């Protein structure tokens, strides 16, 4: 009952009033008043956008959009790789209550069409790289009335660039000082529309309101649950802005006044060189990169003494990998957050002063969590694996034009069934075991790939691993593993199999075998492509 529900503590300070756009405006103005403060920095080009510049461009774009005709609750879309201009339309739209629909720049035309069919945006801000595929899909979509190019200073083939759009729809000499964003109902007005397949079905549009965002803004500035770097510190993120993992970490970074160093593509040398050169103290990565930090010798070639806040998210992180990273960088521990697109941001975060190796942290302020038995549905106590369910102020309003799917993930009481298996210890630390759909069905057993992957990652010669089940007529699914080896080292199939067998019960053995590969098929936020693993392991 109530005794088994875990609640987040009170926020260090109460929730700030206003919309997400108002809090972002106040933050940009605030840091813009300090000389030399930089908001965005492209690691590839070394170009930067100061806070003053970002305030000018977001306020001028909000005015240009209002003059153009956009009203409250209209929708725009952003299809662009990570770059300096990405967040200009996001913040400008939040200023005036326009909903933002980020769309993966790597989407095929079919995927792009379905996502745009859900959000139905009036304006699509794209990049030079995505201009052509947008032009292709737009031919089929009547609702798209305008295309703006974010990273070009000149118009291309009859399509307008950001600077010329702003110049066309806003008067030069526009006083930014006097610009004020709109005030509206933050509990009802949608801020962003994110894409997620949820737990079953095809991709859907997740509606996140301004309230959900201001809650995240509270979190990210909380002395206990927020980033542990001071305003002006440099932070490097490799997460894509179009995903909630990147979107709601970076948007909070603006409210903290950090210098956000971004990359549109992870490259080991540019990544480490950027960390040293910008004296980065915080970095946001995925488990594969945590393994890189734990085992790559290249880490020793760069001055990373400034780095102290190393965060991971998006997928299960091996306990031992985290410990190895903390140890190598002589840190008390690492940072982690756990969330879903439907919960806007991370709902379980490692709090300040409270680390527990293997645990992704504790329930964040304004949230409650529970673990329910996968059979009886009943709540469970500490150290009992079940389906993690959540409830709180960052839960989505629902899926766009799809009440059914919303009722299929948010039950009648208000609990969001995440679809992940995990547990919580006696101190309230949560542990994510793995996604339910990822569990391997070996005879009457369900083996968690993350467990075997953690074992594989304990080996000094393995830098990455992906585990899934291969079809079998008698057993159903046989656990098998794809393994990425440390350059210069070698391992046989038998070595890996015996290494795992000596540590796990008979049901978890790698009966499907082992295939060595150059990389593990994974998504941009750490999601292991199980289907691709099976193809490889066949
Ligand atoms: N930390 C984690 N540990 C284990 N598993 C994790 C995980 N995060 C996501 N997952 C998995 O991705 C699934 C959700 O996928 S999803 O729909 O595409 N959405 C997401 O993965 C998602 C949305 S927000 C977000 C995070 N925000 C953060 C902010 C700060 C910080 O320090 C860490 C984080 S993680 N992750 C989860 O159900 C879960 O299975
Ligand atoms: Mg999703």
């Amino acid at each position: 009952e109530d005794k088994n529900i875990v609640y987040g503590p009170e926020p260090f300070y109460p929730l700030e009033d206003g919309t997400a756009g108002e809090q972002l405006y106040k933050a940009l103005k605030k840091y813009a008043q300090l000389p030399g403060t930089i908001a965005l920095t492209d690691a590839h080009t070394e170009e930067n956008i100061s806070y003053a510049e970002l305030l000018e461009l977001t306020c001028r774009l909000a005015e240009s959009l209002k003059n153009y005709g956009l009203k409250q609750n209209n929708t725009i879309a952003v299809c662009s790789e990570n770059n300096l201009q990405f967040f200009i339309p996001v913040i400008a739209a939040l200023y005036i209550g326009v909903a933002v629909a980020p769309v993966n720049d790597k989407y095929t035309e079919r995927e792009l069409i379905n996502s745009l069919n859900i959000s139905k945006p009036t304006i699509i801000f794209c990049s030079k790289k995505t201009l052509q595929k947008i032009l292709q899909v737009k031919k089929k979509l009547s609702y798209i009335k305008k295309i703006i190019i974010l990273d070009s200073k000149e118009d291309i083939g009859g399509y307008q660039c950001l600077n010329n759009f702003i110049s066309q729809h806003s008067d030069a000499n526009f006083n930014v000082s006097n610009f004020k964003p709109n005030s509206f109902d933050r509990d009802e007005q949608v801020a962003l529309i994110m894409n997620s397949s949820g737990t079953t079905g095809l991709p859907k549009g997740v509606m996140l309101t301004h309230k959900n965002l201001v809650v995240r803004f509270s979190h990210c500035r909380d002395p206990i649950f927020g980033n542990q770097i001071i305003p002006g510190t440099a932070i490097l993120t490799v997460i894509p802005f179009h995903h909630g993992f990147g979107m709601f970490t970076t948007l909070g970074y603006f409210t903290c006044g950090f210098r956000i160093v971004l990359m549109h593509r992870f490259e080991e040398e540019l990544f480490l060189k950027s960390l040293q050169d910008y004296k980065v103290q915080s970095t946001l990565l995925v488990p594969t990169l945590m393994a890189f930090f734990a085992k790559s010798p290249l880490v020793d070639k760069y001055d990373l003494s400034n780095l102290k806040e190393i965060a991971s998210g998006g997928a299960p992180l091996s306990k031992e990998v985290g410990e190895a990273v903390a140890k190598r960088f002589k840190l008390p521990g690492i940072r982690q957050g756990y969330g879903l697109t439907e919960t806007t941001s991370a709902i379980i975060i490692t709090p300040e002063g409270d680390v527990k190796p293997g645990s992704t942290g504790k329930v964040v302020p304004f949230f409650s969590a529970k673990v329910v038995d996968l059979d009886t549905g009943k709540t469970l106590g500490p150290n009992q694996r079940g389906e993690l369910c959540f409830k709180g102020d960052m839960i989505m309003k629902g899926y766009v034009n799809n009440p059914e799917a919303t009722k299929e993930i948010i039950d009648k009481d208000g609990w969001l069934h995440s679809g992940d298996i995990g547990y919580y210890d006696e101190d309230g630390h949560f542990f994510i075991v793995d996604r339910l759909k990822s569990l391997i069905k070996y005879k009457g057993y369900q083996v968690a790939p993350a467990e075997l992957e953690s074992i594989l990652l304990q080996h000094p010669s393995i830098i990455d691993a992906g585990v899934t089940g291969i079809p079998d007529e008698d057993a159903g699914e046989l656990p098998a593993a794809c393994v990425v080896l440390q350059p210069g080292k070698h391992l046989t199939e038998k070595e890996v199999i015996d290494y795992v067998a000596s540590q796990v019960s008979s049901a978890k053995r790698l009966r499907g075998g082992v295939r060595f590969v150059d990389e593990i098929p994974k998504g941009s936020t750490g999601k292991i492509d199980r289907k691709a693993l099976r193809q490889i392991l066949q």
